[PDB]
């Protein structure tokens, strides 16, 4: 659930609050995504809206009938690493490693302040 992506974020960027710094920003991060990713971040947004793409399409996932924002899994975070749980059932655990994937990628980054707010006519 996006409470838990929220956690992994800072899990991995200690000093950010995620729902504002990573959201609205280029063409993907947030809630629309659409058009060519504006900077490596902006892809890591795509990447993690595709894989989102991707785990609606299991077989395992069609069954949840909870939005993959507000389908809780189990993680942790410890020594500021990102650990999916084995406890997570097939669809959770898919959501989850998207999640922590896109935190890392995040992590990995240049953050370019002028891609914050981008207005959607460039996407
Ligand atoms: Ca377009
Ligand atoms: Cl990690």
């Amino acid at each position: 659930a996006l409470w838990q992506f929220n956690g992994m974020i800072k899990c991995k960027i200690p000093s950010s609050e995620p729902l504002l710094d990573f959201n609205n920003y280029g063409c993907y991060c947030g809630l629309g995504g659409s058009g060519t990713p504006v900077d490596d971040l902006d892809r890591c947004c795509q990447t993690h809206k595709n894989c989102y793409k991707q785990a609606k399409k299991l077989d395992s996932c069609k069954v949840l009938v909870d939005n993959p924002y507000t389908n809780n899994y189990s993680y942790s975070c410890s020594n500021n690493e990102i650990t999916c749980s084995s406890e997570n059932n097939a669809c959770e655990a898919f959501i989850c490693n998207c999640d922590r994937n896109a935190a890392i990628c995040f992590s990995k980054v240049p953050y370019n302040k002028e891609h914050k707010n981008l207005d959607k006519k460039n996407c």
